[PDB]
């Protein structure tokens, strides 16, 4: 078999460094197409199976519309093939990067998280419960030191398994009041038949993603942009209270000294 792996992360997350201990000396650089901007894919064979890697570059959270690699990023996850979506997330630095997690996890798409940095958390004497934060994120969480060759190759073993079995999701009980979660439903119709969650879509939509916007009519635009005029308050304040306020929660369950 032949998988397709995204990874995905905040800079200094160390995903170089899961990257160069998964592939070696099988690494390529290119470019996204369309753009300048540079283009890391890699391979390795794992039990006979063929896993091909896609880097993106590092961002802090999907494309808000706002002010060019978080716009890459918003395309990939959007739109490139991928078995698996994998998160590398720095383990002690959780509220911060679990920002990205939870966008990610709206999509729907197969992907599990990567704790990193578990032997930095360790020197700093924090536990994190996992089967808690499996709990909360709905998706696998596997935990690991990425500068270990053998736990990255234990993680090879952790992957392949879960791709054979297929990844199974809990989606993410984040409910942002009211008032906002009628505009996703008013929304939600026109994002149905997509290769992403309508929800996840018309949330994106409300955030003004330009890769979910950009592809619009003019009279789906229209629609859109009377919808985040209908919200009293301001949407990028109010999804990142709605996003911050689950991962306190989060961190009050997994996190203990
Ligand atoms: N303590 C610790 N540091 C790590 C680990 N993995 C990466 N780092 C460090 O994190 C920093 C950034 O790593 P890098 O792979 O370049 O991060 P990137 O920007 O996400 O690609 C580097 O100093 C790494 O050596 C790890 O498992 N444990």
């Amino acid at each position: 078999s032949k998988y397709q792996v995204l990874t995905v992360g905040n800079p200094n997350s160390g995903k170089t460094t899961l990257f160069n201990g998964l592939t070696g000396a099988k690494q390529q650089v290119g470019n996204w197409a369309g753009v300048t901007v540079e283009k890391k894919t890699g391979s390795f064979v794992h039990a006979g199976d063929e896993f091909s890697l896609t880097d993106l570059p590092g961002i802090y959270a999907l494309d808000s519309g706002n002010d060019i690699d978080e716009s890459i990023a918003s395309r990939a996850v959007l739109t490139h093939p991928a078995d698996v979506i994998i998160n590398v997330v720095d383990a002690t630095c959780l509220e911060r990067s679990l920002y990205m997690t939870l966008q990610l996890r709206e999509l729907r798409r197969p992907m599990i998280v990567v704790l990193n940095k578990m032997d930095a958390l360790k020197r700093e004497r924090v536990h994190l419960d996992l089967k808690q934060l499996e709990a909360f994120l709905g998706c696998p969480v596997l935990a690991l030191s990425a500068n270990n060759k053998e736990q990255v190759r234990r993680f090879k073993e952790k992957l392949h398994k879960l791709l054979v079995q297929g990844i199974a999701l809990k989606q993410i009980e984040l409910h942002y009041g009211a008032e906002f979660e009628s505009l996703i439903h008013e929304l939600e119709p026109m994002f149905a038949e997509q290769a992403v969650s309508a929800r996840a879509l018309a949330i994106r939509a409300l955030e003004n993603d330009r890769l979910v916007i950009n592809g619009l009519k003019e009279a789906e635009r229209q629609n859109v942009e009377q919808r985040q005029h209908e919200c009293q308050v301001d949407i990028d304040l109010l999804v990142a209270n709605v996003r911050y306020t689950y991962l306190h929660e989060l961190c009050t369950h997994v996190r203990r000294t």
